[PDB]
């Protein structure tokens, strides 16, 4: 059509994920291949792209059809002359145990518009990104890319991120106290170490930075509710912004660098909770913590600090100066309280566990400023902070779910990511294909397609199947073609 | 009582191990900022409130006193030694938001959900330490 | 085999737990049983041993093989000539009530590889060692 999407396309447009719908659309897209095949088999209509060049598995995996993309990567077509649209094979059958093999040819990162891209690098407008990766190929994908050849990655770059922030740790602890920021350095062996921790501190802020700018820039063109979507990219950036400004400042001749090296500082080891994925159950953890502070902690702190500068707004109002220039020191702060800072500071002491119910005497009714205070910690410390224990508990039973799949995606941004810091690492990232035979094509040639290889078992169903590769089972680097093949 | 330390064995493997890591990375993280503000005494001067006239300058001293925070027991005016008196309680209100109102009141509802899911293993792990 | 396996041994460690695997090999291991009864009765099956030195029994609660071990422990045969195979009797039954008695062969301690001591020291690699004790004759 003038949108470019042939039949094909038009069926992935229309399934909306329910159950009704993915029944036949998934049965109307077996029918149009096995006559795509029938009619002239020497196009492959996959293949064809519309105006936006995605195929019709990629139009699946670019928005949120994952019924269409369940079928598609799990096809088998059990008709001869129609064996090779399918993209599940088996390749043996020894009585209960059989081996699928999964063909990867759009997949598996090595083409333009790979669906395991496709889906992890969303713009999360789309729907079931968390649930496309559950389907059966992509979850022994991105597991078995990261058993070998990432989590080794990976672990490196959570060891060197300790060892820098470490080094950011010392060279912010012993940093220099005499005057202005521009310090001589003086020849001894600690000064030396000193300035060494803070090119190494500063040369960390140059990368975290140009990683930021690349992901703005280069890579991944992000949208404004993509800025809102990712947020390790961001609490990365905006550390290395904090350090940067650091540096800003250090050579202005202005203290103030202490106040923005400290921001980089505590938002570093805050950052230490992005490589706590790719452990499971501590990356399952720290999504829950996202989802504590997005959906229960920013409900609570509007309901909150409404009550906090409310209640503190009234207290001070009470509150006048000293008025009797007098009073034996308990605990001694002598103090104007009469700053509304100092206020919402002794209101936020009563919900730590610090509130001193008795902070200041200079004002008048004592009854009205006992009720103000009773008040406030009944509906913030008794009712507020206990319900928010409560919304906690609810919250942890409805992601329990949807916090493994959210980690699942975070992981497997991990994989993609670490595959496109090396083009060598990418004729790696053949995840285990092989090249493997699945048949013959129409004109009778080898199929030879990258199969991701899965081994099953059932002991009900015992796959006496029409189409199976190896007459020989397992693999021991020894093949047999089956003579079954029409070709 | 065999099933309620059966159900304290899987709240320090499951529940107190994740959130003693994710605690001891903001303890010593908020710390670490703490100590880099703070500065010597520089004025050798302050009424004692309490009286402890401190070099908090140590890193021991100050991941004590964000310790208190999560007892109960947090100063949240601990010291005068900085300067930019903004920053500082801006670190310690992340703190206090990050580890007492968000990480602790986490840790009850994770305990929550640990006890619904272990409420019938818990009994089938004692009746083994009971054989 | 060159394991040791004999074909009872063998059932034994192809159950994986599953509904339907539960179904067939304890149905299985049934029959030849019985057919271990009528070819040659002299010979008892159950006390033939590994390389490892574990009978088809202990074998299940090595591993964490638990639909195999609540039918060994349950088993009531109801063919004579092969009610001898039973674990599970009934010594009397009054009506309702019904007093059922529970082999002790090879569990009960013992023994060397007495079932109740393999469940109870495992190495926690085996799974169900939880649930193994919740088998009629190993809770009571
Ligand atoms: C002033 C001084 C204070 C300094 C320290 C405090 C510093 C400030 C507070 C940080 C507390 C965070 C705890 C540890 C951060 C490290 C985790 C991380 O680094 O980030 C993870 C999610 O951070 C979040 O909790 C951010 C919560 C909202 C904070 C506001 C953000 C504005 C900017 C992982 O999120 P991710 O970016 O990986 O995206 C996921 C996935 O990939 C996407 O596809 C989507 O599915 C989406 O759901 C995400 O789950
Ligand atoms: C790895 C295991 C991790 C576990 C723990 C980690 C190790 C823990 C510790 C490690 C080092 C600290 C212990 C030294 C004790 C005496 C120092 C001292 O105080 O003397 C002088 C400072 O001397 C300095 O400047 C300190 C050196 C700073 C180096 C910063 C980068 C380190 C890596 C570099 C490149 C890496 C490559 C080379 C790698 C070998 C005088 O001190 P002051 O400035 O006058 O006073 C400061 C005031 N204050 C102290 C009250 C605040
Ligand atoms: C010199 C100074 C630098 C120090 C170097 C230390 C950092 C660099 C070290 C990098 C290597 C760390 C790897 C350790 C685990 C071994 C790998 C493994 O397979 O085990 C598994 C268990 O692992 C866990 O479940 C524990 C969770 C640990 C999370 C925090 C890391 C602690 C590192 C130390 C403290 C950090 C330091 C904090 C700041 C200083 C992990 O895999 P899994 O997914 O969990 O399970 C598989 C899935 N399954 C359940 C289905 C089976
Ligand atoms: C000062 C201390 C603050 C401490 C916490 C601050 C931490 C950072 C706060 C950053 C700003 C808050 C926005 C969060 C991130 C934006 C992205 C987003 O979509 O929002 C959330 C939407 O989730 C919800 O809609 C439920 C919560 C309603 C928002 C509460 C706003 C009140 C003030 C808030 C400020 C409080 C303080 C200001 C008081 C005046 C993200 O949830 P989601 O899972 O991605 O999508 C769910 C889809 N759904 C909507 C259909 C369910
Ligand atoms: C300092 C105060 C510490 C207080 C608490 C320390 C108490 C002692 C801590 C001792 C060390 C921790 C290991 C526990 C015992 C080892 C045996 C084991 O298998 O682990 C646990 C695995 O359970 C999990 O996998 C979930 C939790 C992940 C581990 C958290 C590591 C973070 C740092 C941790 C250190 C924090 C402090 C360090 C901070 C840098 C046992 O669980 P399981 O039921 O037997 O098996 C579940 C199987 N599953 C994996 C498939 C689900
Ligand atoms: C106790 C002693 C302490 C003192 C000594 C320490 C001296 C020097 C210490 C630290 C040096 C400072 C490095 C600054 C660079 C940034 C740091 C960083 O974490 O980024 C990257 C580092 O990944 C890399 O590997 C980048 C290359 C770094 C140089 C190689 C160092 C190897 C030294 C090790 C040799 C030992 C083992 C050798 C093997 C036998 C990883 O981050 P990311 O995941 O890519 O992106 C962030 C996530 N994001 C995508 C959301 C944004
Ligand atoms: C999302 C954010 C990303 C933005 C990245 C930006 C990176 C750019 C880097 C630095 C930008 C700004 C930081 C330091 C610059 C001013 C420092 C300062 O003067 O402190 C002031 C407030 O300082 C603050 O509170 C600033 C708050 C920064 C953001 C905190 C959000 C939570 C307080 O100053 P003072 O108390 O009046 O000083 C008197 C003390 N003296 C006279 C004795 C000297
Ligand atoms: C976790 C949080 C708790 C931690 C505590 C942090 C809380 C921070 C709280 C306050 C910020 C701290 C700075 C001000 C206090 C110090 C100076 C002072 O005494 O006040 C001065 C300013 O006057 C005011 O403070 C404003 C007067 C009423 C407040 C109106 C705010 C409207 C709501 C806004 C929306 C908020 C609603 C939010 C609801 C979601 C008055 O004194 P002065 O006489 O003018 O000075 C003499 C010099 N002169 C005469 C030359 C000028
Ligand atoms: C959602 C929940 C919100 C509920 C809000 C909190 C509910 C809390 C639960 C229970 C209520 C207790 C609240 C505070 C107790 C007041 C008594 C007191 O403070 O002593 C003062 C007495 O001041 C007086 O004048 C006597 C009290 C009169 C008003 C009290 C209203 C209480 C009911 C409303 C409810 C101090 O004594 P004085 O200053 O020396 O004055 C004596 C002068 N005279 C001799 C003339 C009298
Ligand atoms: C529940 C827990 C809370 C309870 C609190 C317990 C917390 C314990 C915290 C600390 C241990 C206590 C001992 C040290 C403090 C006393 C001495 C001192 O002042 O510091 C000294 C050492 O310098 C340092 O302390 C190191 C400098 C930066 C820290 C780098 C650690 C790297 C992360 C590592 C991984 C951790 C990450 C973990 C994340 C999971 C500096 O003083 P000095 O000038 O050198 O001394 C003069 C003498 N001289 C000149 C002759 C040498
Ligand atoms: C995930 C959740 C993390 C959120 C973090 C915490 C959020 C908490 C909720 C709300 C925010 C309240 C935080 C602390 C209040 C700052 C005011 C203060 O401390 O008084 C200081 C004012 O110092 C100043 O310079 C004025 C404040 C400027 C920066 C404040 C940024 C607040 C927004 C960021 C958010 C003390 O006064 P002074 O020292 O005498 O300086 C006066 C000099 N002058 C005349 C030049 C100005
Ligand atoms: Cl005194
Ligand atoms: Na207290």
């Amino acid at each position: 059509d003038s949108v470019g999407n042939t039949v094909l396309h038009a069926l992935v447009e229309v399934a909306d994920n329910t159950a009704d719908n993915t029944k036949f659309v998934t049965s109307m897209y077996n029918e149009i291949l096995i006559l795509g095949a029938k009619l002239h088999p020497t196009l492959k209509l996959e293949e064809l792209i519309n105006k936006k060049g995605l195929t019709p598995l990629a139009l699946a995996a670019s928005s949120g059809k994952i019924g269409v993309l369940a079928y598609i990567l799990q096809r088998e077509i059990q008709e001869p002359e129609c064996r090779h649209l399918s993209r599940k094979f088996t390749e043996w059958a020894y009585g209960p145990v059989h081996s699928s093999l999964y063909d990867l040819s759009c997949i598996d990162t090595c083409e333009k518009n790979s669906v395991l891209e496709v889906i992890a690098y969303s713009s999360s407008e789309t729907p079931n990104r968390h649930d496309m990766l559950l389907v059966e190929p992509l979850n022994r994908l991105l597991q078995d890319k990261w058993d070998r050849f990432v989590k080794r990655i990976f672990y490196f770059n959570f060891f060197v991120y300790c060892l820098y922030m470490i080094v950011f740790t010392t060279a912010a602890y012993y940093r220099p106290v005499d005057g202005l920021p521009p310090y001589k350095l003086k020849n001894t062996v600690g000064d030396y170490f000193r300035v060494t921790g803070e090119i190494l501190s500063v040369s960390g802020g140059v990368y975290f930075f140009l990683r930021g700018i690349q992901y703005f820039l280069q890579r991944r063109p992000s949208m404004k509710t993509l800025f809102v979507d990712s947020y390790s990219e961001m609490l990365f950036f905006v550390q290395s912004l904090f350090m940067l400004g650091s540096v800003v400042l250090y050579f202005s001749h202005r203290k103030e660098y202490v106040a923005s090296m400290v921001f980089s500082l505590a938002m570093g080891w805050t950052n230490m909770l992005y490589y706590t994925r790719g452990f499971q159950q501590m990356g399952i953890y720290a999504v829950m913590i996202e989802k504590m502070i997005l959906r229960d902690l920013c409900r609570f702190m509007f309901v909150y600090l409404v009550f906090l500068f409310g209640f503190s707004t009234a207290v001070v109002t009470l509150i006048e100066d000293g008025k009797n220039y007098w009073r034996a020191p308990g605990c001694r702060p002598p103090d104007s309280y009469n700053s509304l800072y100092s206020t919402c500071l002794e209101l936020f002491k009563f919900t730590i566990g610090m509130g001193d119910l008795e902070f200041t005497e200079n004002y008048d009714f004592k009854a009205v400023f006992i009720i103000l205070l009773l008040a406030y910690v009944i509906l913030t410390y008794i009712l507020l902070l206990n319900m928010l224990i409560a919304l906690m508990g609810e919250t942890v039973n409805k992601i329990a779910q949807e916090s493994k799949n959210i980690w699942k995606l975070q992981r497997a941004i991990t994989i993609l990511d670490t595959e496109k810091s090396f083009l060598k690492c990418m004729r790696k990232a053949f995840r285990s294909g092989k090249l493997l035979q699945v048949g013959y094509t129409p004109d009778g040639k080898d199929d030879y397609r990258w199969c991701f290889r899965v081994d099953e078992v059932n002991w009900t169903t015992w796959n006496t199947n029409v189409g199976i590769i190896n007459e020989d089972p397992g693999n021991c680097e020894g093949v047999k073609r089956t003579l079954s093949f029409s070709l």
